[PDB]
């Protein structure tokens, strides 16, 4: 319903955010490898800011964030830890007007009881 | 009409649901039957119930998917033996939040029909 | 306009069907090979019956089958003979509400005067 | 505005037809021209003649669409010594049942253009 | 907002036209080949004639072609020189009901002041 | 709201751009930084000039695009050393007339961040 990214000491509107995990099945069906994924896909508006950019050319260091997710009280929220901006696109379209789509690959995401770790 | 999960002592409305089997034929049928993942689409709410239950444990698990039309039950679609092999949840100011996402179990059965993977 | 599947002792409403039939051409555009497919890929409304299902899981014994196509008397019928269910999915989404796509893979197809036949 | 198609004795109403044809090129052409396929799409009736004419005979077979306006004849795609090498009928409770048939010929003529198979 | 080709000696009111070029880039986003492509794609209204048809299938010489570009006087031209139709397809749809479609491969293409000049 | 293309002496009204960048993961990043190829579509006037400065001459070139909101200046991207590496123009009578073509430049630029190819 309302949707705020907390990053790079910045707050964004989130206009959509999409997380996938998978694994693996056989021939008979069975899971056949551990989980894998957990890129998160995020999709902002643009402003005068160039934070997040900047945060992908401009250095190299891991970094954090948390989204909050919200209904009218927070419903719960979805974190990350070591993460690396892996994807950026920005667009602009006069005809949602202009805005940031961008990827994180992170070693921990977390949500409500959830928690997925990448082996690195 | 209505479809309701249970699952990890939960219930969940069920948006969509989709459950599907295939043989391979030849140039006439050629293979036994495979496939019989089920497809499910939610409402996400401040539960983190079916992702915890994919990625914070390992052993196996049963569902039910019960159809309904107008008040009873019309015939429902259970699973045996089986694990989250595909997760997503999705976020959209435009349904607002939902999960969808994949069992693969051993055992599927609905009304008379029984389908039982090689393990 | 209106059509009637007679299967495994049992009328289903048609929402629809479709057949095809293909031969290879070469590059002077010659037929290049004798005629295949004839696979029937039939969809219909869900019930409580799980009769299609229990034909495909439950047993494996070839059946035959029947459509009729009717407009407001019989304008003609769809016949199969010695066929086999090869893939089924059944479908909710409370958004045709809910539903089963399944497609046959039958020796002899027979409708009007046309007849095909596999080499089996 | 209307075509007709002439086929094994009878008229067809014809919804929708399309020919084509094509060159390869290089880095300049680079090929004889090929294709000259018709894709031919008709409302069902009763009639089973074009599927008998692809799976009930292996005879070739010659063929004639008409296209016109408002009332004469605007032009005239003909087919020579042609065979029914796709063919595909579509029932549907929502054009509600028709064929979509491929002729694949040695000879297509429309107007004064001929284009004509190796064979 | 108005185009006619000039073609074969007669005029056709062009539906739509689009032209394309392109060079490679290699893997550090240098451009890595020369400039290709040229084709010409033009989409006009069928008649009684088959000018366009005959021209690819009843002759093998090059020929030219203009497109003349309106606005309500001249906005610009796109020419082309030694050019042969590689492509061409004609629908006809009871529901634009009858078209052509064509794709012209030429030597040198010419518009405003830009020439493009293929290696033959 | 608006933006604005600078580029060989000239304005264009751009009706859309779109600038990308990606790193390769691994089963964790596993490259640097590529792409950063510019889209840009804009309309078509009597003017040739995207054209001519990919047919017509072969020296890289710099470039400007100013997005604005309402009425000031909101950000700006600017590319240099770049070459046009994609043309396409197209009419059709249902925008009427464009231009979209790609620019692949060794450096771009917006705000504070700045992207630099391995040259």
């Amino acid at each position: 319903f309302r949707a705020t990214l907390s990053f790079a000491g910045k707050e964004f509107d989130v206009l959509d955010c999409t997380y996938s995990l998978k694994r693996d099945v056989d021939s008979k069906g069975r899971p056949s490898s551990n989980i894998y994924g957990g890129q998160i896909r995020l999709h902002v508006e643009s402003t005068d800011d160039t934070s997040i950019l900047e945060n992908m050319t401009n250095q190299f260091k891991p970094h954090s964030g948390s989204i909050v997710f919200k209904k009218g009280a927070k419903m719960k929220e979805l974190t990350w830890e070591n993460g690396y901006i892996t994807e950026f696109t920005e667009n602009i379209d006069i005809v949602q007007p202009m805005t940031i789509t961008f990827v994180v690959s992170a070693q921990v995401i977390k949500i409500g009881g959830a928690q997925f770790e990448q082996n690195w």
